[PDB]
């Protein structure tokens, strides 16, 4: 709809962006407030640094996308210079927070938890026929009360088909990134499944970077030969073999979010 029309447009005079989180070279990320007393994330648009379509692209699949686990759109300004409001996440980045003091401090209990939290956001969008190609421990935001959601949309997709297919020259992170995506480029939500495998990891570890000591050619070469990530320090077994589920060659061979999901409530409601 227009934005007079757009449930989501919001006059710019109703935002005070309060602190800078980040920035980059397609923007910053502040910490604000919309009317005086709700506290928000603003992601604004360096103008001229990318398209301002692809930009709002972004918040237009999560008008369709909206679920207590995935981070929420609040409102979008759609005149120069752009920004996309959304749902604030206190302890920020999953990454990030596992290694401060509280973090540090977590059972294997309440990561498992944590765990079956973003399996939970997962199965949502896997049911609603999306994916979500960045997934990883630095796009999963965490609440005050310790809740996870699932967040950066930028490249997330409505399949159609049962596959997206990506530009020849697009690239993806070689660790996270299931092997049929790095090879053909091709997407599904199986390709999300592996990449939750290797979250699992991030989150076993504290945010380390998966597979220690090597370079992404040697990922790629022990991948080939039948190899997968060596078992992470302190990693109860039934949760690497979890990892290895979601590790199977063949995309249709990988579990599905809502069996994910499951098994981690389970240990979770078992430890």
């Amino acid at each position: 709809k227009p934005w007079w029309e757009d449930e989501w447009e919001v006059p710019r005079e109703t935002l005070k962006l309060v602190e800078r989180l980040g920035a980059g070279q397609f923007g910053e990320v502040w910490m604000g407030y919309y009317n005086g007393h709700t506290k928000v994330a603003v992601k604004s648009l360096k103008q001229g640094s990318m398209s301002p379509d692809a930009f709002l692209a972004e918040a237009n699949l999560m008008k369709q996308l909206q679920h207590q686990r995935l981070v929420r759109l609040y409102a979008v300004v759609t005149q120069e210079p752009i920004y996309i409001i959304t749902e604030y996440m206190e302890n920020g980045s999953l990454v990030d927070f596992l290694k401060t003091p509280s973090g540090i401090k977590l059972t294997i209990n309440k990561l498992l938890d944590m765990a079956a939290q973003i399996a939970e956001g997962m199965a949502f969008i896997e049911e609603r026929n999306y994916i979500h190609r960045d997934l990883r421990a630095a796009n999963i935001l965490v609440s005050d009360t310790l809740s996870c959601k699932i967040a950066d949309f930028g490249l997330a997709r409505l399949i159609e088909d049962n596959e997206y297919t990506a530009r020849e020259g697009a690239k993806f992170p070689i660790k996270w990134t299931a092997p049929e995506a790095i090879n053909y480029g091709t997407f599904t939500i199986k390709s999300d499944v592996w990449s939750f495998g290797i979250l699992l990891t991030e989150i076993v570890t504290h945010g380390r970077i998966p597979y220690p000591g090597m370079t992404n050619p040697e990922v790629i070469q022990n991948l080939e030969r039948g190899y997968r990530m060596v078992r992470p320090d302190n990693c109860p077994e039934e949760l690497y073999q979890l990892m290895r589920l979601c590790w199977k060659e063949r995309p249709e061979d990988r579990p599905t979010f809502d069996y994910l999901r499951s098994v981690l409530e389970d240990f979770f409601t078992a430890t």
